Formats: C-alpha cells, sequence, structure tokens
C-alpha cells in the first residue's frame, strides 16, 4: 500500500520535454537555439523528445549537454510494420532514450500493457533507456483505483523480468495532460512514494532508493520550482511547455541551487 | 494511366541500409512512363531526401488527422510537407490490422492529408477469409466508401489494392485475380464517383510483388503499377520498376 517515509536525495535529477506532433525546421531551430544557450545544469539529466522525422536533426544541432529521444518505438528491430520505428534506429542516430507507454499511446492509439511491456523489455535488451509512463484516468481516481491503475501498468514490465537501472518513471495522472489541472505537490508525492513502496516490494530498496521518478501533467515555470520541493519527485516530462523558453526555466528550478 | 511504382521500406534501415538501397536506385536512368516513390522509415525522410535522384520521390509511412497537438508518436501531413515532401501512404494493411486503425480514422487522416496539398497511396484489401467467404468485393467496397463517405475529391489518389493474404507471404495474387479486382474497384468508382474519375484513378497491385512476377503482373491493363515491400530492398527492385519496360 502507499509507503509514508520519504525517500533521500540520492539520484540525479531528471527533466524530459516531449515535444508530441510538433515542429518544423524553423520551430525546432527556435527549441534548440534557448536549449543551447542555456545554463548547463550538470545536476539535470535533460531529455528532449522530437518528432521522429527530426530526430537526427535535432541531435547534430543540440549541445552534448541535452539528449534526444525517440517518443515511441516498436518490439522487434526490423520487419513488416508499415510507420513503426525500433531501437536498432534509435541506436542507428546516435540516440539512447524512448518514452513508452506515454497516456497518448495507451488511450488514443490504444496500446495495450503487454504491448508496452513487450517495447521496453525490447528496447532495454537493446541498450536504450527508457522513460516508462503510467497514469490513472479521472474517473479511475475517483473510484479511489489510482493505486490500481499503476500497478497493473508497472507489474507488466515486473512480469516480464526487467532490469531497472535505465529506467525513468514517469508518473502522468490522465487527467493533468494538457488540462492545466496540475495534481498538487501532495498528490504527487503520495503516488510516487507509493510508486517507492512497489518498487521495494516488487523488486528491492536498493532498486526503489535509485530508480528516478518523475511528475509529468502541467508541469509549468511556475509550478515546478513548488513541485520540485517533494523529495520524492525527482523531476518531470514537460509537454506544452517544453516548446517554450519556459522550458528553460523548468530545468533551472530541478538543478541545484 | 501513368505506370506507378512505390518501394515501402517499412519497419527496415540504418544508414548504411538505406545507403545501399539509394545506390542502387541512383544509378538507375529515370523512367519516363513510371513515377517511382519509395518510403523510408520516419527517421530517416530527410536524410532519403538529400540523398536520393530527383527521379524518386519520398513518402511517409503514415500520418495523423491534424498539423500539430498532442499525439505522442505521431507526424502530420504539415511536417511531411516540410520535409519537402509529397506523398504519404495511408490504411496500410499492417496499419488496420496490426495497429488497429479503423477505416473512419484512415479516411479522416486521408481527407486532413489530402486537404494539406500531399497525395496519398490508399491502401485497401480483403483477408484470406473474407475471400474464401466471397466478400473481396464488400471489404473493398466498403474500405473505399469510408472515404467516399466523407467527400475527398480523387486526383491525389492512387489506390493500392493489397490483399493481405499476399503481403510478405510469397503468396502472390495471380494476374487474374489482381485484374479482376481492379476491374471491380473501377466499376465502383465510375459508379459512386464518375467515369472520368475511373479512368484517370491509378489502381496498383501490391503483396509480394518480386522481378519474377512484376512482368507478368504488369501485362494486366488495369494494374497500373505496384506497392513493393520486402524487394523494394534490393536492387531487383529497379526490375519492377522497369516491369513494362
Amino acid at each position: 500500500s502507499t509507503s509514508l517515509y520519504k525517500a533521500g536525495l540520492t539520484r540525479k535529477f531528471f527533466v524530459g520535454g516531449n515535444w508530441k506532433m510538433n515542429g518544423d525546421y524553423a520551430s525546432v531551430d527556435g527549441i534548440v537555439t534557448f536549449l543551447n544557450a542555456s545554463a548547463d545544469n550538470s545536476s539535470v539529466d535533460v531529455v528532449v523528445a522530437p518528432p521522429a522525422p527530426y530526430l537526427a536533426y535535432a541531435k547534430s544541432k543540440l549541445k552534448a549537454g541535452v539528449l534526444v529521444a525517440a517518443q515511441n518505438c516498436y518490439k522487434v528491430p526490423k520487419g513488416a510494420f508499415t510507420g513503426e520505428i525500433s531501437p536498432a534506429m534509435i541506436k542507428d542516430l546516435g540516440l539512447e532514450w524512448v518514452i513508452l507507454g506515454h497516456s497518448e499511446r495507451r488511450h488514443v492509439f490504444g496500446e495495450s500493457d503487454a504491448l508496452i511491456a513487450e517495447k521496453t523489455v525490447h528496447a532495454l535488451e537493446a541498450g536504450i533507456k527508457v522513460v516508462f509512463c503510467i497514469g490513472e484516468k479521472l474517473e479511475e481516481r475517483e473510484a479511489g483505483h489510482t493505486k490500481d491503475v499503476n500497478f497493473r501498468q508497472l507489474q507488466a514490465i515486473v512480469d516480464k523480468g526487467v532490469s531497472w537501472e535505465n529506467i525513468v518513471i514517469a508518473y502522468e495522472p490522465v487527467w493533468a495532460i494538457g488540462t492545466g489541472k496540475t495534481a498538487s505537490g501532495e498528490q504527487a508525492q503520495e503516488v510516487h512514494e507509493w510508486i517507492r513502496a512497489f518498487l521495494k516490494e516488487k523488486v528491492s530498496p536498493a532498486v526503489a532508493d535509485a530508480t528516478r521518478i518523475i511528475y509529468g501533467g502541467s508541469v509549468t515555470a511556475d509550478n515546478a520550482a513548488e513541485l520540485g520541493k517533494k523529495p520524492d519527485i525527482d523531476g518531470f516530462l514537460v509537454g506544452g511547455a517544453s516548446l517554450k523558453p519556459d522550458f528553460v526555466k523548468i530545468i533551472n528550478a530541478r538543478s541545484t541551487a
């Protein structure tokens, strides 16, 4: 059940920017410009996810401090899957990150827990790191099933026997995505504590304290500092605000003072 | 109707293998009587566009129904155009049956893509069980009726008939089977749209097309080209492009 003890600050912070279906050469140029000019908050792993057609472009222009990730991928390296990309391609492009299980993939494009778990297992085997997304819908939280949803989504990869060194868990309540309805620091902290409790029992105390757990869902330059006060929130997954200069303010808010 | 040959690389490719394909394609001379389009995986679209001779156009393997928005993992016609491309494959069997894209979603994608000013290779095809049950005509017509219902125009649409049972199995449709379906498709277009559209719309065949059968399939008058998967990854793809030469 939902643990109570707060974690110590023993994990490297993480701030990811998911551009979603946004971007063209000109706008990507603009983003890369403010990202490169930003201070190199070495205390924070910074990752951005451009749409597939702009992955190589972004990597060629970004400073070493900003890593590039794919927004999704499939479960085999090569094959007859029109419209899909694989970890092999991600590696070929010189990238080492991928976002899997994003709310939009699960609820707009119907990706199942099983599929997402298979993708995760394969991506990890390939040597790429994964930002594993989980989260409940408003009706589910109101029915008191926040824990049940997150448990199932996480158990899906535990059952596949994945290792956790290269996994960053992103808790993103569906109701907070692009709605401005940000979870309160308290609400987020309690879910993150529960997630660590889950990891402690399902895996090990070591994994629980080493695994980064970031919050996503209407994170803005104005609430980042406030949310970052919670020891169990190791960073954020940013959507809309990752397309603007405010993304830098969010990174600065998370970095060591 | 000018011959149309498309190469769908599907989820295949890295810089090295893409370079190999670009090499044999660039080595070939252009054929005035054949339009050639290849569809690289999304991460290599720009790379392929910069490396390929002007005679070969690049197409995206899929896209969504809005120009921009919160749809992680999706690309749009706006991006396709920004990349300098003018083609997209929609409704491919793998999207419909492996990733569950509905007839309605595909029709909406098609409407949006055409509105954006890009051309569409609209894919349709029945499964083995549907053909055995006598619904080849029904299934293919239903998939087409979906865009007819949306009121799309057809000047920028190439129809790709690819029976599911013939994809990557080596179980190629015979020339007679394909010709029969393409004739039905034109009848559908002549009735639902117009005689002009029925005669102008290019209908290409896909499903285990190889250098061994392309020449023979190409002799059927209602087949206006091919959509090639596995065979598009090797040099003999050029023999398919020149199927009517």
